[PDB]
C-alpha cells in the first residue's frame, strides 16, 4: 500500500548516490605493468584491446621491430613513446622497474629466445602458445624463468574463458557420468596472403602446421576436459601436394589418444576448411557438445540426453566472470601479488609441445607412441 | 469485396465434398506383401509399426521361433494366423504367391542362410544391416539373388531419410564449398538384460562389435555425403577389459579414411558411452552438422559459417515424404513394380561389410589398409 | 572376464525369442470402434494415419457425402463397404454394436447436430474443436449427452501431447516461479483455393474466423499452462477490408486477459501471416518458450534464465509416449471401458467458446468484458 | 610444390612486419570529448567501459554529485580530478574547449533539465532514454538544440546493434514477405533494494513504469523493425496492489497498436518476472525471432519457415561491426565531425514519449487513442 523507504526517500532534486550494483567486472586498479612483444594479428585485435577490461594490468611499453607502426600502436593506447624499444635494445627494459612483465606475442621460433632474454632482464613472462618448436627450447626457458626466479605463464586462454571453465565445472560434477570418448574439430582457411599466415607456412618459424596452430585447442581441451593425460597417442596427416601452401607445414592431421581413465579420443586440425570449433564429451549419462568451443566470443555449451539440450552461453545483460583476454592477464598479475602457482606455467605449455612432437611422430611412422611420462598437472585442469 | 466463388458456393447443410489437399503422404495400395523374419526389438519397436504408413506394401506373414508371440503378433496386425511360419516350414512360404518377399531381421550371423532360402523360395529380400558376417556370405546373397531373379535390398533406412537426403543434396549444390574433413561418432549404452543386446555381445551371432552394429552408420554416412569410396583406411580400438560385455566384441573403436578426392574423415562407434548420432561435415566454404544424424526421429541439419547457423528439420504441420521406415519398405516394392533396381542393393551391403573388414584388419595389426578396390554406386549415392 | 549368463544362453541356431524391450508405445488391443464423420483434410490427413498408433481404438464405420470418396478411404483402411454411411442414414449406426462412438470432423456449425443424433442413436462422442458456433449449442450437446449416458470428448489434442504435457509438469513443480506473463501465437497464412479452408471463410459455417479456428490453441493454452481461468478479457480485431478472405471472419484478432492468480497474457490469431505457435510463460525464477507450442509434429519448449536454455523435445530414438492423434483417439477408448470421466469434456469446450464469445463481443464494443462466471476444471488442466 | 613468395620471404630472423589484418574495429582516435553526468549503474556498467572500443570518442570529465565516488571513476579511467563538476558548476564546462558534448545519464525526470543547462553551455547532447517525462520536456529539449545550434541525441543503442541492424536489413529485402503481426516482450524483476530502482518507482522521478523503463524497447522496435508508425493505439496495465513496488509506477502494461500498412502488434513490458526480450514479426513470407532482441550481449535472431530456422547472431572469432555501446558514442562524435543528421534525434526520442503518453491514456480510458500525427522518421529507422 506504501512505498517502502529507499524509494520515498529518493530526492526529486540532483543528487549524489551510493556507488551502483555490479553486474559486471569493474576496473580495481593497473598496479601490474606489461611490455607487449610483437605486434601482429592476435596482439592488436585482441591483447590490446583485451586491456580495457582488465582489473590490475596496464600496457605500460611496446617493443616492435616497425618503428612507424609502434609509433601509431603508442599514441592509440597512449603508451610513452620513450618506452618504445626493438629486438636489439629489448633487454633495457631491465632498467625500468615499471615493466613488471613481457608479453610474448611472436612467430613461434622466436618465442624462447625472447623469454629467456626476458628473465635475463628480471622480467616475468607471458608467453603466447604454442611454447616453442621444440621440447629443449621448453625446458631452457623454464630454466631461465627458475634463474631469475621469476613465472612463466603460456597463453592459454581457454584456462580464462567462463564456459570453458563452466564446462570443466559440469564435468567435474559428474553430470556426464564415466567418461569414455572425447571428440575434437579446430579448423579455418589458411590464406598465404595473410602477412601473419606467410610465417606459418614455414617449418622453421611455424614448428609444424595445423596442429601446432589450432589442433593444439584439442589436444589441450581434450586433457583439461578429461582432466587427465594421454598414455598412449596414433596419428595420421595428409595435404595436398599440389598446394603451395603445404609444402613445409601440415594441413589436416588427425589423432587418436587413449587416457589412464580407459577414456578414447579422436580429433582433427584443418588449414583447408572453414571455421571450426567443436568439442564433444561422452559419458555414459549425457555428452556435452561444445559448440563454439574456443571462440575469441559467442562460446556455447550444451548437456544432452534423450530429449533434452540443456544450453549454457554469456547471459544477455549481466556479466558474471571477465572474458578471457582480460582474464589471462590479470592472472599472471594476481599470481605475482599474491605470491601463488600460475595456472598455465612454462611446464603445461611444454606437455602440450612434448605431446604434439610424439604425434608428429606417430604419424610420422604409423605406429602409437608411448606418452606416459608421468606429467602432473600441478594445481588442476 | 465478396467472397470468392470457392467459399460462396459451399452448402451450409451436411454435404459431400472433394478430396481434401495432402499434408502428408496419403495410403495409395497394399499391392506388396511382406513375410517379417523375427519379431524382435527393432521389427516390433519400428518396422511392423512402420507399415501403416506404407503407400504399397503390407504385412502378409511372419516368420518366429516363439508360437506364443507370432500368435499375440499376428492378432495385432491382422496377420492370418494360417499365415505364422517357423524357421523349419520357412521354406513353404514359395507355396503362397501373396508373399512377395520377406524381410529379415535376425541377428547378423543368420542373415544369409534365410535370405538364401527366401530366394530359393522364389521371393525378393529386404534384408537388415549389416548385411551379413563375411564379405564371401554377402557375394553368397548377391548370387543367390542373380540366380533367382529377385531384388536383394539392405535395411540402409538412412538411405530413405528425408533429413539425411536433404544433408546429401545440399552438398551435391556445392553448399559447403570443397569438402576436406568429415568426422562422425556413433554411440549408445550396452545394456546385457536387454534381450536384444545378448546376441550382440556374441562374436559368433553379431559378426563384431559397436562398428558392425552401429559404427556402420558413420562408415555409410561417411560415403554417402561425401559421394565417393575411401580408398585407404586406419584404425584401433579399445575395450576395458573387466567389462563383461566386451569378451568378444569391442565397445570403442575409431577410424580415419583418406578419399580419393583427397578428403578426410575421423569416426568412432561406442557401446558404452550415451547416444550418439553425430555428423559433421567440412567444407572450404561452409560446415554442415547433422545432429541427430541418424535418429529414428527429430533428425537436425545445419550448416554454419562465421555468424550463421541455418538449421533444417521436419516441419511442424506439414510433411513433405514419408518417414524412412515406409519409404524403406516401399522403397522395394516400386522397385518391384516398376521393374527398377533398388538405391541399396546386396553390393552396397557389402561395400560396408567389406570397409568395416578393412577397418578391423588395421586396428588389429596398427596399420593402414588399402581399400582402393573400385566399387562404384550405381544410381549415386 | 567371461560373458553373463544372457549372452553366452543365446542359442546360435535359429530359435525362438521373448518379448522384446518396448522403446515405443505397443499396439494392444481394437475394441473401440469408431464411425468417423467427415472425410476431409484434419480426417484424412491426421486422424485416420492416426489411428495404427492407437492401443485401444479401431475404424469401423465411415460417414461421408462423397460415395465415391467413402468407397476409396474405406478399402485404404480395411474398413467394410457395407459400414459407409451417408449423412441420411447416418443414425441408422444405432443398430450396429460395433460402432461405440463417432467421431465428428465436419465444419463447426454441423458439429452440434451429429453430436446429438449420434447420441440419440446410443453411441460416445468425440467431436472436434471448436466445440460448436454457440453457447446454447454447446449446452444442447451436453444435454444430449447426459441424456444417453454416454461421453462427450472435444479433441483437444494438445491435451494428450507429450510436449505440451511436460510444460504444464515443469511450470507446475514451480521451475518458473509465480506466474505474470503469458503470450500466445497462433497463424499460418489462409488459402481460399483449398477446399478445407471454403468453409472457414463463411461466418455461418465457421462461427467466426482466426480465433474460432486457431486462436483457440492459445487461448486453451493460456488456461492450461496458468492452469487457472480468465476472469476478464479485453480484445480487438482488424482485418484488411479489400481482402476477399475476409468478408465475413476475422484475419487477425488480438486478446488480453487477467486471472484471478493476477497473471496476465495476451495473444493473437492471425490468418494472414505465416506458420506461428508459440507459447511464451513468464515467472519471476524463469521463462517457458513452446515453439513449436502446438505442431503435429517437431514441438519443442525451453526454460530460460540469464545464462541458460534448457530444451525438450522427443528423444531421437525412444518414444516414451504415444503422439497426441492417437492418445486422443485412445483417451475416450479408456474412459469408457475403466468407467472414468474424460480430460476434454463438454463443458472444457464449452468454457473456450463461452470465452471466445466473450473476446468476440470485447473486441466489438472496444470494452473489457467479465468472464468471472465460475467455470471449474473438473480433474485437472 | 613450391612455397609462394611470401612465405619463403619470411625472415627466420626478428623482423618488423607491415600492419595486420583488422578482423576487429581498430582503435583510430579520440577527437571528440565525452563528459559523462550521473555515475549510475548503467554509467558505470555501461557507457564509461564502452569507451575503450570507440573509434573516435574519449572521456574528457565527469559531473557527479558523489565526490568520494568520482574521485575513484577518475581514477580508473583517468580523468583529469580538476575536470570533475558537480550539479552546481555544470555550467561552467562552458569554459573547457575540449569538452565537446554531455552524456545525460539521470533520472528520467532531470534529463531535459541539464539538456537544456547543457546547450546554453554550448555544448552537444546524448541524452539518455526515456528522453524525458513529458512530451512539452522534450519539445523544450529540442527547442534549446536549434537556439545553441547543436545536435541532440537519444540514447537508442538498439539503433546501433549489429544484429538489430540485421533484423532491420532482412526485413526491408522483403524476406518476410507482407508484415502483418508484431510481438514484443521486454521484463526483468524490479528489486526495491537497488539504488538504481529506487528513483524508478517514483512517478515523479522516473515518469512511469515498466514501459517508460523498458517497454519502450517493444515500442521503439516495433516501430523500427515495421519501418512506420502506429496510427491508432489500445492499451491495459495492472499491478499487485498490495506490491509496495508499484504504489506510483506500473508493473505490467499491455499495448496494441495498428499501423498504416494494416500490420498490428501486441507487446508488453514487466516488473514482477524475469529477464525477458524477445520480439517477433510475422510476415506472410517468413517470421522473425529476436530473442535475445535487445540484450547488452549475445543477442540472436532467426527466420522460420516451416522445416527451416535460419540463426544470425555475432560471429566467434571475427567482428564485422562494433558493439552498440561504443557505436552510439561515435555515432554522435561522427555527426559532427562530418556535419550530418544524427540517426536518433531529440525528435525520435519525443516520438516514444508521444506514443507512451498515448498508450498510458488509453490503458487510464480503456478506450484507443488516435495517434495518426504525422511524424515522420528523418534519416529512415
Ligand atoms: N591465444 C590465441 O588465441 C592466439 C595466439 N597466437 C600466437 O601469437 C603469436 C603471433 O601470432 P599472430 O599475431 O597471428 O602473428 P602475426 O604475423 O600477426 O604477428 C607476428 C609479429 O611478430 C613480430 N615478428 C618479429 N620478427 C618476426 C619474424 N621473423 N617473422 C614474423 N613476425 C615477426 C612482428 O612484430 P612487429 O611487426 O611489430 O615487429 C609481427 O607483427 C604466435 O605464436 C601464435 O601462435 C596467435 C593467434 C591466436
Ligand atoms: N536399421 C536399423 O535401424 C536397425 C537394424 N537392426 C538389425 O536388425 C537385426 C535384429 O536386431 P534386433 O531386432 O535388435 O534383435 P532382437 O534379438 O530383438 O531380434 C532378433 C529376432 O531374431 C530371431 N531369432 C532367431 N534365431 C535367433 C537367435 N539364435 N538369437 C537371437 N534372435 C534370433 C528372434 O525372433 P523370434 O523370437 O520371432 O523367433 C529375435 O527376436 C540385426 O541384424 C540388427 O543389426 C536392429 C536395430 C536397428
Ligand atoms: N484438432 C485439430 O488439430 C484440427 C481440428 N480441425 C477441425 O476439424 C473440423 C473439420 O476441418 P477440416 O477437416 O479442416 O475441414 P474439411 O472441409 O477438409 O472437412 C470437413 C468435412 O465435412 C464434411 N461436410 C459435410 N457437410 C459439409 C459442408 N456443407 N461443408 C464442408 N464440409 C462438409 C465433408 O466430408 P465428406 O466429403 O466426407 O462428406 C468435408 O470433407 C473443423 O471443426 C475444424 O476446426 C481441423 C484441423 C485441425
Ligand atoms: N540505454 C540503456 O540501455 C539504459 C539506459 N538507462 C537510463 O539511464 C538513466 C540512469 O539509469 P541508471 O544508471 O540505471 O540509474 P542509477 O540510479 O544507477 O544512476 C542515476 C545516477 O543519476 C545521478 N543523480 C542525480 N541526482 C539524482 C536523483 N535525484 N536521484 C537518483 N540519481 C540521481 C546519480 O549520479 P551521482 O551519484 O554520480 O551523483 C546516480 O548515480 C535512466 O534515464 C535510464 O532510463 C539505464 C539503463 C539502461
Ligand atoms: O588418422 C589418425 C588415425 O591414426 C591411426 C589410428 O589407428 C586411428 O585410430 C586414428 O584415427
Ligand atoms: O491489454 C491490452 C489490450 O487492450 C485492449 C485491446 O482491445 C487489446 O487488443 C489489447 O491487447
Amino acid at each position: 500500500a506504501t512505498l517502502p523507504a529507499g524509494a520515498s526517500q529518493v530526492p526529486t532534486t540532483p543528487a549524489g548516490r551510493p556507488m551502483p550494483y555490479a553486474i559486471r567486472p569493474m576496473p580495481e586498479d593497473r598496479r601490474f605493468g606489461y611490455a607487449i612483444v610483437g605486434l601482429g594479428k592476435y596482439a592488436l585485435n585482441q591483447i590490446l584491446p583485451g586491456f580495457a577490461g582488465c582489473q590490475h594490468s596496464r600496457i605500460e611499453a611496446l617493443v616492435s621491430g616497425n618503428a612507424e607502426k609502434a609509433k601509431i600502436v603508442a599514441a592509440e593506447y597512449g603508451v610513452d613513446p620513450r618506452k618504445i624499444y626493438d629486438y636489439s635494445n629489448f633487454d633495457k627494459i631491465a632498467k625500468d622497474p615499471k615493466i613488471d612483465a613481457v608479453y610474448i606475442i611472436l612467430p613461434n621460433s622466436l618465442h624462447a629466445e625472447f623469454a629467456i632474454r626476458a628473465f635475463k632482464a628480471g622480467k616475468h613472462v607471458m608467453c603466447e602458445k604454442p611454447m616453442a618448436t621444440s621440447v629443449a627450447d621448453c625446458q631452457r626457458m623454464i630454466d631461465a624463468a627458475k634463474a631469475a626466479n621469476k613465472k612463466l605463464m603460456i597463453g592459454y586462454r581457454c584456462h580464462y574463458d567462463p564456459m570453458n571453465r563452466a564446462a570443466v565445472k559440469l564435468i567435474r560434477e559428474n553430470q556426464l557420468g564415466k567418461l569414455g570418448m572425447v571428440t575434437t574439430d579446430n579448423s579455418d582457411v589458411m590464406d598465404q596472403n595473410d602477412p601473419a599466415q606467410q610465417w606459418r607456412l614455414r617449418r622453421e618459424l611455424a614448428g609444424g602446421g595445423s596442429l601446432m596452430d589450432i589442433g593444439i585447442y584439442g589436444l589441450n581441451g581434450t586433457r583439461y576436459l578429461l582432466g587427465e593425460e594421454p598414455i598412449e597417442v596414433r596419428a595420421y596427416t595428409y595435404s595436398d601436394p599440389n598446394d603451395e601452401r603445404f609444402v613445409e607445414v601440415e594441413d589436416r592431421i588427425i589423432w587418436q589418444m587413449r587416457f589412464r581413465s580407459g577414456a578414447l579420443s579422436h580429433g582433427a586440425s584443418s588449414y583447408s576448411t572453414t571455421t571450426t570449433s567443436r568439442f564433444s564429451v561422452q559419458g555414459d549419462k549425457a555428452v556435452l557438445l561444445m559448440d563454439p568451443a574456443t571462440g575469441y566470443y559467442q562460446n556455447l555449451i550444451s548437456v544432452q540426453t534423450p530429449g533434452h539440450a540443456n544450453q549454457s552461453m554469456m547471459p544477455q545483460f549481466i556479466m558474471p566472470a571477465n572474458n578471457q583476454f582480460s582474464a589471462q592477464l590479470d592472472h599472471l598479475a594476481e599470481a605475482v601479488i599474491n605470491n601463488k602457482p600460475v595456472r598455465s606455467p612454462g611446464e603445461e605449455g611444454m606437455q602440450d609441445v612434448r605431446l604434439i612432437q610424439a604425434i608428429y611422430e606417430a604419424a610420422r611412422t604409423g605406429r602409437p607412441v608411448n606418452t606416459d611420462w608421468g606429467y602432473v598437472r600441478q594445481g588442476g585442469y
